[PDB]
């Protein structure tokens, strides 16, 4: 559906590097602390927020190539057997790409990696204020399995907390 | 208070290994996946549950010995600074010297690191069905930060949960 696909190359370092990973969102998921437990809500934001990211056999990146030459996209995985998930430590389209099947047929190279390596779960971790994609992965077959409030702390990104979202892996 | 610490070396290993992390509880923490997040009750348990467990400069394990020569519980633990946090790997008291302070010195001995690190924040994972060290690390100045409901699909701990706690560093 107009991209190649394969595994990435020390060549495309450059590539991956330069892919803007930035987004708008005109609402965000508010992160309640209940005592008892956590809770989430989607929110509006105005103005609508940007956010900009200053950025081995069980480990593979994925590569997607357009047309033009110009890399669409990327995802890392890891694999861990202990508990046999495989970690989608990164996944990132670029903005003009968004929307065009990339980052489904990313994930799906991803899926099967898993299915190759024997794993039970694939597992991921958002920005609760990356609505888009929280919104994309559940309409991908995973569902919110936990967060990390604190993960960010200290960090460009400190008043966000990080989702984490998982699928069983076929 | 009857004991002694330092940082353990490759002699120590085996009694690590050897040292007995299992407990026995009359209540767990329920966690609940509500769609929009999770809840968490302690809950009686009938019979008493019994746990077992089929058990560098920014790593370091942490040893308290007994009068009589034998380990009374070990810290392991990992600093990262990309969000300046001291993961508390593994925290481990022998059942004999359970409520004698040890636990509270080798998180004390976690924090003095945390602090040289220039750490922000502690942190930690624990079993929902551990609601003995879920107490105590809320007495020691922790509280929930998050959870992974998905962290032991596919292991022996299957049908636990992974719970989130961390502390800011002094």
């Amino acid at each position: 559906t107009a991209y190649r696909y394969r595994t990435s190359v020390p060549g495309d370092a450059e590539a991956i590097e330069a892919l803007d990973g930035s987004f708008t969102t005109d609402t965000v998921f508010r992160v309640t602390a209940t005592g008892d437990g956590f809770t989430l809500r989607e929110v509006p934001v105005d103005p609508p927020l940007t956010k900009v990211f200053p950025d081995d056999p069980d480990s593979r990146t994925f590569v997607a190539y357009g047309d033009d030459g110009d890399l669409a996209g990327f995802v890392v995985v890891s694999y861990s057997g202990w508990n046999r998930r495989l970690t989608v430590e990164d996944i990132e389209v670029a903005p003009e790409h968004r929307g065009h099947g990339v980052g489904r047929a990313l994930m799906g190279l991803a899926t099967e990696f898993a299915r190759e390596r024997g794993a039970g779960h694939l597992w991921l971790e958002v920005t609760n204020v990356n609505a888009p994609a929280i919104h994309a992965y559940r309409r991908m077959g995973f569902t919110l399995c936990g967060l990390d409030t604190a993960l960010y702390d200290g960090t460009a990104s400190d008043g966000e907390q990080a989702l984490y979202m998982s699928m069983p892996c076929p």
